[PDB]
This record gives structure tokens, C-alpha cells and sequence, in this order.
């Protein structure tokens, strides 16, 4: 689909057999989601935003369905104020931006 | 034009007579660019992201041309590691998430 920017480009994604509301934020290196349950291990990691560092915890190869789309990366769990969909993964669903 | 994600969507922007290289970030509301001695009134403003909150100074109306497209809105100027076009502006040069 062809995605306008005059409102926050926010989708429903299914991870971990969960639907949830994310932000395909194409500013985003990685994809970070709030404080949830996943299955499989997961390695201590540090990622920075505007106010600073922040500590989550790195989930390899996990299933993530955005908008019906498929793909399978690393995703990041922890305190971020909203559920961001990455370039990591963005790339996986062949995103562009476009104008 | 169209813009892979592979790596980091950063362009050359124009403010204040300078050029400099920003970040396409859909996930952005606002556009917050590095500490630069802008021209002009401004009122104390707070935003927050990954990381927690930053001070920033609001300027409202200053012409940025992004990539040879003219736009003119508001611009946050703080302590930004890097210069972030957000969606207040993106949408004035007519851009679309594609996928
Ligand atoms: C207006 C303002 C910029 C404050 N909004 C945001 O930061 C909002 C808050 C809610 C979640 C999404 N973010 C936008 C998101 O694109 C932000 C904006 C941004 C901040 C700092 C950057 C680069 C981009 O420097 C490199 C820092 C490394 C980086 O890419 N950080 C990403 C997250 C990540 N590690 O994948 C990030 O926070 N991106």
C-alpha cells in the first residue's frame, strides 16, 4: 500500500501470536517494541533515541507480520513510549520511501 | 525520487542558508535539527523520544527546501545527534511510505 504521512504511520503487526500497534519509522536502525513476553532467549543490549540510552532485550529471528506482510529479524524489547517498526524490517517488506 | 532503506535515509536539506544533511524519519511528528544560531522568535519546548526528554527551542515558519522541494513549517533546534526531517515537513513535499 501507498502510505500518506499527514497522520502517524501506525499498522497492526502479529508477533509472538499477538496483535499490536507499531510505527514504520524509516528514522529507526532497529525495531523496538514495549515491554511484552516472547518466546526463546534473548542477550542484554543497549540502543540510543533523542533522550538518551536505554536498555533492552535483543530477541533474534522472531516472526513479525507487518500489515500481512511477513518477516522474520531482530527485535528489541523494552521501555520505548511506543512500538517501532525499524529498517531492519522495514527492508524485509521491500519499504521505500517515496515524493 | 525513490529511497531504499539499506542504509540510513539521509539527504541534504537547506535552512537558515546552510546545507546540511538530514534524516527522512517517518516516524518523527516534529523536525529537530542541531544546535545552529537561527534568526528569529522562539518559545521553550520539550519532546520526547527513546531515551527520555530534550530542551528545544520551537521556531515556527522557517523555509527548509529538502532535496531541491521547498517547504516551510516549524523547527525544533536542540541537542540532536543527528538533524531529523519529520512528518510536519515530509508531508509538504508530498512524501508516501510504499510497500
Ligand atoms: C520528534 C522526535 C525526534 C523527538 N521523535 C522521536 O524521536 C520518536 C519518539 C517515539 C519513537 C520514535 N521516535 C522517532 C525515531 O525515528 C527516532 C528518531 C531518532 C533519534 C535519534 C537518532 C536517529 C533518529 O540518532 C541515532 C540514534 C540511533 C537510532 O537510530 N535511534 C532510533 C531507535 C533505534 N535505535 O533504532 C530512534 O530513536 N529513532
Amino acid at each position: 500500500p501507498q502510505i500518506t504521512l499527514w497522520k502517524r504511520p501506525l499498522v497492526t503487526i502479529r508477533i509472538g501470536g499477538q496483535l499490536k500497534e507499531a510505527l514504520l519509522d524509516t528514522g529507526a536502525d532497529d525495531t523496538v517494541i514495549e515491554e511484552m513476553n516472547l518466546p526463546g532467549k534473548w542477550k542484554p543490549k543497549m540502543i540510543g533515541g533523542i533522550g538518551g540510552f536505554i536498555k533492552v532485550r535483543q530477541y533474534d529471528q522472531i516472526p513479525v507480520e507487518i500489515a500481512g506482510h511477513k518477516a522474520i529479524g531482530t527485535v528489541l524489547v523494552g521501555p520505548t513510549p511506543v512500538n517501532i517498526i525499524g529498517r531492519n524490517l522495514l527492508t524485509q517488506i521491500g519499504a521505500t520511501l517515496n515524493f
